[PDB]
C-alpha cells in the first residue's frame, strides 16, 4: 500500500504541524503542488512573489511550534528570487524546508550547468539533496528536514519532477522522523555543571542574559526555571527580546551594550557573574553545540541538557548571602504623536501570546523599549536587517497564529519605505482572511534612520508617498478596517478602543511622524556614529 | 585637480549615456550615491526593491544606445534580493554594470567571518568580477569590468569598500575614454568564411535570413538591413530578437518559432536551401554568424566576430546572388472582425494592437499569453522589442517597464513605452509602478491582460488548481495610490471599447502615465501558445 514521494514530503510537514507551504508554482514544480491537496490540513499560500515567499516561511518558522516552514519554488527563476530570504533564515537560524523542483533549454544561463543554482544555495543552507536515486529519496528528505530542525537552519531539496509520482511505502510514514539530539558526554556535561555551580557559589551580583538560540533551540521553560530557582535578575538582546516574560519582577530589561538606558548598562556590567543562554558570537555562554566558560571551550556540550542538569541543584548553588538585587524600572491629546510616546505606550495595548513584529528602522529600535506581555513572540531581523522581511514574515506569522489560536493577534510595526519592498504580500494576508493581523505604518516622509546616521536630506532617502491605507481595500480585504493616528489623544482612545482590540477583521494604521523624530536609542547611535 | 573615485564610477557611466542608476541605498553604499549628484544630468532612481531595480537595470539596457545600464546596491541584504534579476541578464546577455557597496578593506552576515561570500555565488551570473581593494588600480579595474559588459554584453560584479569611495584620483583620467572597440577578426578567418558564404549563395535557389538577438546586442541592425537590400532574400526574426528587423520591410516574412510558427512561416523557412542565420542565441545548409565565432555547416571558424564579417560580406554578397534568383514571395498577414459588443479575445487583441503602435515604440511583452501573443502582432519601424523567452522571470516587464520608460524620456519625449504583462506576474513587480510615478514617465503604457489568475499554467498542467488562481487585485486604483500627478484608467472588455481605445486621439499621445485592463475569459490564449499547451501534453 504505497504513496508518491510528491504526497510523503507534503505528510512529513503535516506530521511537524507544518500545514501551510509558501512559494510560487512554476515549469518543474506542478506535479508535486497537486499532491499539497491530498493531505488533509494543508494549504498552498500562493504568494504574490518569491522573496515574500521566502521572509512568510522566516516568520512561519518563528511560531511554529517545532521552528520549521516549508517553500515550494521553480529551477532559477524561483530559487533566485528567494536567495536573501534563506540568507537571511541562514543568519539567524531559521528552520526553513527549502524544496526547488527541477528538471528531470528555458530558464538557464545560456550554458548546460544544471547545478549551479544548488551550488549557489550550500553558502546559505546547513545541508543540501540534489535527489535522484529512488531507493534513497525518502531517506533524504527525512535526512534534510532532520538538519533544519537539529541546526534550526535552512536545508536545499532539488526534486526533479520525474521522482514526484515514483511510489513509496505508506509504512514509512508510520516511523516518525528522528528529531532527538544525541546525549551529551557525560563527563564534560559533569565538568561544565560542576564549574558552573562553583562560580555561581562565589558571585554577589550574578545576571542572567538570553539571546535567541534559546529561543531556536527550545530552552525558554528552561531558562523560566533558572529564573525562578536562582532569582537573578534577567535580561535580554535584542533578537533574544521574548525569550523572558516580561511580566517577570525579576526581568531587568534588553541589554543593547552602550545603546542601553544606562541602569540596564550598570546593572549588566557590573555583575561579577553573566549567566549567558544562547548568545550568537567572568562569563558562562550555553550554545547549541558547546559550553564556553571563561576563556575555556567544552565542545560539544549542547545547551538544553546541560540547562536541564543544572537546574536540578543551581538554587542550593547560590551564594548564602546573596539577596535578590533590584532591577531597573505625559502629553496633551492634542499633541502631534512622536517616536518616544509611541514604543512607551503600546507596551499598555498588547496582550498574553501577541505576536510582535518590528521592521528594521525607527521601528525595530523603538519596539526594545516597550514591554512585552506574557508568551509574546518577539520577531526582529536584528542580524541579518534586510527591510522589507517584515511584511513578508507577518503574512508567515499570520497563518501559522490561524492554526494554533483565532484569538492570537499578529502586530507589525513597518516604516514607510520598508513597506513598499514586500508590499503585495499583504494580499496573501488578505487572500486567508488574516482577521488575526494588525499592519501599524509609521509614515515619516522616507528612509528616517539612514537620514539619522547620513545624507539627512539626500533624495537616496526619499520615497514615492504611497496612499497606504488603500492597500487593504485594493487587495480586497473581505471585511477590514483602516485608521490614521497624528496626536497622542488620537492614539491613547485607539489603545483604549474595545472593538479595535478584537481580532475579527484585517487592519492598517498609517502613525504621521516627523522625519527626524527618532526613540532615544537610536538618536544616541547616531549622535557616537558621528 | 582631483576626484573622488565615488564620483569617477559616475563620471564613466555619464561618459556612456548611463544616466539613471537603478538600485537602493543601504550601510555600505551611502558615501557612494553621494556621487551621483555630483554629476550634471544624472539620477538616482530610488527603486521600490532591490529584484525590481535589477529588472528595471536591464529594461534601461534595451533601450539604452550602448546597451548598458547601471545598479547600485548595498552589501548582502541589496546584492542577493538582485540574483534573478542579475542571473536573467547574463541568460539573454544584457550589459548590467552591477556595483555593490561592501564594507572597509558583523551586520548583514551569514554569522560566520566570511566578507567573499555573495561575491563567490554572483561569479557564475556575472561575466568578469572586481573585489576592489588597491587604490593604485581601482580606476584601471572600474574602466575594465565596464569595457567586458559592453564587448561580452553580460553582467559584471564591481565591489567598492566605502573606504575607497573618497580616495582621489586625477579628473585628467576621464579624458582616456574607456576603449570600447573589438580586435579586427583574423584577416585569413574572415577571408574563408566570406569565400564559402558567398560561394553557398551562389548555389542555393531558396535561401532565407533568421535574425536573433545576439544580433540587437552586437549592434549589427545596420548590416541586417543592408543584407536584406543587396540579397531581397526574404527575412525572419526568432521571438527573442523580434523587432530586429523593421516588419515594415516587404522581404519580413515574419517571427520563426519552429511547430509553433504561423503554418506559412513554417513552411518559408523549413522549404529553404540555405538558411543565413544571424545572431543566434543557441535542413542542414546553415551559417551561423555569432558574437564570437562562424558556423558554416559542420565546420565552427573560432574568432570571427560578426559585426565586421556582415560589413566585408555586404561589399561583394550581391554579386554573390545567382542572377536567374527571383526575389521568393513571403507570407502574408492571414485575415481573421467580431461585432462590437462581442467579449474581446486574445486573437483580436494582438492582430489589432498592430494598427494602435507607432514608429519608436517600446513594447514589452511579459511571459504568459502576452509574449505568446505579441509574436502575432506587427511592429512598427524602429520598435524596440523587450520579451524575457530565454530566462522567462514574471514580474521582470513590470520592472523592465520603468527602466525602459526612464532611457526613453533620455532619448525623446515623445517615444511611448508599451507593456503587456498578466494579471499574475503583475503582482511579483507592482511597487515599480511607483518609481514610474515619481519621475512623471507619462510616456507609459501599462496594458493588464486580467483572466483571473495563471492562464499560461492552466493551459499545460492544473486548469482548475489553486495554485493557478491568484487574489483579484482592483488594478486600476494602483496610479493613483502611487499618487500619479497626471494620469488616465480604461477597463476593456469588449471589441467596440478597444477598437475606440486605439483610434482616440488623445489616448495615442504620451502626456500621462495610463493603466488599461482588458478582461479575458481564464482560458482564452494566442493560437501559437493554444498549439505549444496541446503538444506538452503529448511530451506528457
Ligand atoms: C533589502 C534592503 N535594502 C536596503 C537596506 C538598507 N536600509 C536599511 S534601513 C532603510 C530604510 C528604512 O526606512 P523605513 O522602513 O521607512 O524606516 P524609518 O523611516 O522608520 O527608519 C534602508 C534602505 C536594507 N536594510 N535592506
Ligand atoms: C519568478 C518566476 N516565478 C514563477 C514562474 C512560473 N510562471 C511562469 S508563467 C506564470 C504565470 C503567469 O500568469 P499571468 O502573468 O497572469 O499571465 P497569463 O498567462 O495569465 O496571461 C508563472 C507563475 C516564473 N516563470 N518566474
Ligand atoms: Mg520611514
Ligand atoms: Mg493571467
Amino acid at each position: 500500500s504505497e504513496i508518491t514521494l510528491g504526497r510523503f514530503f507534503f505528510e512529513r510537514l503535516h506530521q511537524l504541524q507544518v500545514d501551510t507551504v509558501f512559494g510560487l508554482p512554476g515549469d518543474f514544480n506542478l506535479a508535486l503542488l497537486d499532491k499539497i491537496y491530498e493531505v488533509d490540513g494543508m494549504r498552498w499560500a500562493g504568494n504574490a512573489n518569491e522573496l515574500n515567499a521566502g521572509y512568510a516561511a522566516d516568520g512561519y518558522a518563528r511560531v511554529n511550534p517545532n521552528g520549521l516552514a516549508a517553500l515550494v519554488s521553480t529551477f532559477g527563476v524561483g530559487e533566485l528570487s528567494l536567495t536573501n530570504a534563506i540568507a537571511g533564515s541562514y543568519s539567524e537560524h531559521v528552520g526553513i524546508i527549502n524544496l526547488v523542483g527541477v528538471p528531470s533549454l528555458h530558464h538557464t544561463l545560456g550554458n548546460g550547468d544544471f547545478t549551479v543554482f544548488h551550488r549557489m544555495f550550500k553558502n546559505i543552507s546547513q545541508t543540501s539533496a540534489f535527489i535522484s536515486d529512488p531507493n534513497t529519496a525518502a531517506s533524504e528528505i527525512d535526512r534534510c528536514i532532520r538538519d533544519a530542525y537539529v541546526y534550526q537552519r535552512p536545508v536545499y531539496i532539488g526534486l526533479p519532477s520525474n521522482l514526484v509520482d515514483v511510489k513509496v511505502p505508506k509504512s514509512l510514514l508510520d516511523k516518525k522522523i528522528d528529531l532527538s539530539l544525541h546525549p551529551n558526554e557525560p563527563e564534560s556535561q559533569a565538568e561544565v555543571v560542576e564549574t558552573v555551580e562553583k562560580f555561581i557559589s562565589e558571585a554577589s551580583n550574578p545576571v542572567i542574559l538570553v539571546d535567541a538560540c534559546a529561543i531556536r533551540h527550545n530552552c525558554l521553560k528552561e531558562v523560566a526555571e533558572l529564573i525562578a530557582e536562582t532569582q537573578f535578575p534577567v535580561f535580554t538582546t535584542p533578537m533574544g527580546k521574548s525569550s523572558v516574560d516580561e511580566s517577570n519582577p525579576r526581568f531587568g530589561g534588553v541589554y543593547v551594550g552602550s545603546l542601553s538606558s544606562p541602569d540596564v548598562k550598570e546593572a549588566v556590567e557590573s555583575a561579577d557573574l553573566v549567566l549567558s543562554v544562547g548568545a550568537m558570537l567572568n562569563v558562562v555562554e550555553f550554545h547549541s553545540d558547546y559550553t564556553k566558560i571563561r576563556q575555556a571551550t567544552f565542545p560539544g556540550v549542547q545547551m538544553k541538557e546541560a540547562l536541564q542538569v543544572l537546574l536540578k541543584t543551581v538554587k542550593k548553588s547560590v551564594n548564602p548571602k546573596y539577596v535578590p538585587a533590584p532591577v531597573p524600572a505625559t502629553p496633551g491629546n492634542n499633541d502631534p504623536v512622536s517616536q518616544e510616546y509611541l514604543w512607551r505606550k503600546v507596551s499598555d495595548w498588547f496582550q498574553e501570546g501577541d505576536v510582535i513584529i518590528s521592521e528594521t528602522g525607527t521601528s525595530a529600535f523603538g519596539i526594545v523599549q516597550s514591554k512585552f506581555p506574557k508568551n509574546a513572540i518577539g520577531i526582529s531581523q536584528v542580524l541579518w536587517g534586510s527591510i522589507g522581511y517584515a511584511t513578508g514574515a507577518t503574512c508567515g506569522a499570520a497563518m501559522a497564529a490561524q492554526e494554533i489560536d483565532p484569538k492570537k493577534r499578529v502586530i507589525l510595526f513597518t516604516g514607510d519605505g520598508s513597506l513598499q519592498l514586500t508590499v503585495q504580500e499583504i494580499s496573501t494576508m488578505c487572500k486567508w482572511d488574516c482577521y488575526n493581523t494588525y499592519l501599524y505604518v509609521l509614515n515619516n516622509d522616507g528612509y528616517t534612520i539612514e537620514r539619522l546616521i547620513h545624507g539627512e536630506k539626500a533624495q537616496y532617502n526619499d520615497i514615492q508617498p504611497w496612499n497606504n491605507l488603500q492597500l487593504l481595500p485594493l487587495f480586497n480585504a473581505k471585511k477590514y478596517e483602516t485608521k490614521r493616528i497624528s496626536t497622542v489623544g488620537e492614539l491613547n482612545d485607539l489603545f483604549t478602543n474595545k472593538e479595535f482590540a478584537v481580532p475579527d477583521r484585517i487592519r492598517m494604521v498609517e502613525i504621521m511622524l516627523p522625519v527626524m523624530d527618532a526613540p532615544a536609542n537610536l538618536v544616541a547611535q547616531a549622535k557616537q556614529s558621528a
